[PDB]
């Protein structure tokens, strides 16, 4: 391999909850719900990102249904919160 992904976010919860999926790190599916976590972080809205936290739920929970992207989606909706 030339290069190997990653990202600067970088979540075991989430790795963690499609560990549990029994995905393989080079499955689509594996990709897809790692590319929705990416698109969360690129969603510059509340509703954007909750769309995007919603897609990869409906990834992971169409998978196998295991049980943490909650956790992930409600911490993550809590860093966008903002007093401001």
């Amino acid at each position: 391999g030339s290069k190997m992904s990653d990202v600067k976010c970088t979540s075991v919860v989430l790795l963690s909850v499609l560990q549990q999926l029994r995905v393989e790190s080079s499955s689509k599916l594996w990709a897809q719900c790692v590319q929705l976590h990416n698109d969360i972080l690129l969603a510059k809205d509340t509703t954007e990102a909750f769309e995007k936290m919603v897609s990869l739920l409906s990834v992971l929970l169409s998978m196998q249904g295991a049980v943490d992207i909650n956790k992930l989606c409600e911490e993550m909706l809590d860093n966008r919160a903002t007093l401001q």
